[PDB]
């Protein structure tokens, strides 16, 4: 059986070539996925494609993210000493980094290889595009069960190979619905109920029609979602504000923003929140309560590609669970995303992320 492979491959700020002690991360991950291409494509029945992500799918196409806190009311502002206060959202063409059919033409399979990214943003380079630099992982685990759910058949051996740093800091969101009766455990419940093994949830229970800017869960901030809605201060306890200018006053306050003796007082935007609460009343559930991204990223994949059969394999590098989860946590969602526990390994060392790839490779063939 030949096999149809795709690759997906972590672009976030984290894997700048400067990060980690200067360790190359995506020098070396984009290195280790091009030998890989190789050896993949060096039986002419085999074909391959490559989906690089980070906030979102870096295809070339234009994508938009949301960013900055908010005042009581849940109006935005960007508190960053680098950007105006109204810049609370990105909008940019991303790099062409993805291949998105899966190919065995010699001349194609060179045009993938060559979006394979070497190098990803750096804080003080293109920072437009740095704001596209956090982890969406169910985003680019949906795009490599497209492909392989559209391109692919029954009749080919499919395989995912995951070459990542982080866990997911962005989520699609569960589709509750707040203006019936049922708790949400109970409609939580129900989506599980949809699964033979009730262990996740179909694609239909997430909200997916509609710019990711507007519908996404997180911005890169954290792998959880808070509880406390107020931002605090760094180094104090005390609930963090931005300070407005005199001469920004009268136009703020024309504005709309909660201006409170000069002051905005700060807090998480709502896409950050534990989630699901009441859209009017802003009460947070009290049943079920989404807390991290890792659990609606492990549930939409128990429940759309668990089930398909496919070999998948995860590469982490130095993988930690930072900015949010606990080591524990973030070994186990990752093996939560892989098709078996075995075929998750985290390396500390960027010269060993080829070797892992190739053994989990030589597994297959
Ligand atoms: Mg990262």
């Amino acid at each position: 059986q030949p096999l149809d492979v795709v690759v997906l491959l972590d672009n976030s700020n984290s894997m700048n070539n400067e990060r980690a002690n200067n360790s190359q991360r995506a020098l070396k991950a984009g290195e280790a996925v091009e030998k890989l291409i190789d050896k993949i494509t060096s039986n002419k029945d085999n074909r391959v494609a490559l989906v690089t992500y980070a906030s979102t799918i870096f295809d070339g196409t234009e994508a938009t993210v949301s960013k900055g806190v908010a005042d009581q009311n849940g109006k935005a502002l960007n508190d960053s000493v680098s950007w105006d206060y109204h810049k609370t959202t990105f909008t940019a063409t991303t790099h062409n980094y993805s291949y998105l059919n899966l190919t065995n033409d010699a001349n194609e399979v060179n045009i993938l290889k060559s979006r394979i990214p070497k190098e990803a943003e750096h804080i003080n380079g293109d920072r437009t595009l740095y704001q596209f630099g956090a982890t969406f992982t169910q985003k680019a685990l949906m795009k490599a069960n497209e492909i392989l759910e559209t391109q692919s058949s029954n009749a080919r051996k499919k395989l995912i190979f995951h070459v990542t740093d982080g866990v997911p800091t962005m989520s699609y969101a569960i589709n509750f619905n707040p203006y019936i009766s049922t708790s949400y455990q109970n409609q939580f419940n129900s989506f599980l109920n949809k699964i033979p093994d009730r262990s996740g949830i179909l694609q239909e229970d997430f909200i997916i029609n509609g710019d990711d800017y507007q519908i996404v869960k997180g911005d890169g901030e954290s792998f959880k979602l808070f509880s406390d809605r107020k931002v605090p201060v760094t180094g104090g306890t005390t609930q963090a504000a931005y300070r407005v200018p005199q001469n920004q006053l009268s136009v703020m306050s024309n504005e709309g923003y909660a201006i409170n003796s000069g002051y905005i007082y700060l807090y998480w935007r709502d896409y950050n929140w534990v989630y699901p609460f009441d859209p009017k009343t802003k009460k947070v559930s009290a049943t079920k309560q989404i807390k991290t991204h890792g659990e609606p990223t492990t549930l939409y994949f128990n429940g759309n590609i668990r089930p398909k059969g496919y070999d998948i394999f995860t590469v982490g590098i130095g993988v930690n669970g930072d900015p949010g989860a606990t080591p524990l946590e973030a070994e186990k969602f990752m093996q939560s995303i892989s098709s078996k526990t075995e075929n998750y390994t985290n390396v500390d060392d960027t010269n060993k992320i080829y070797d892992e790839l190739n053994k989990y490779f030589k597994t297959i063939v």
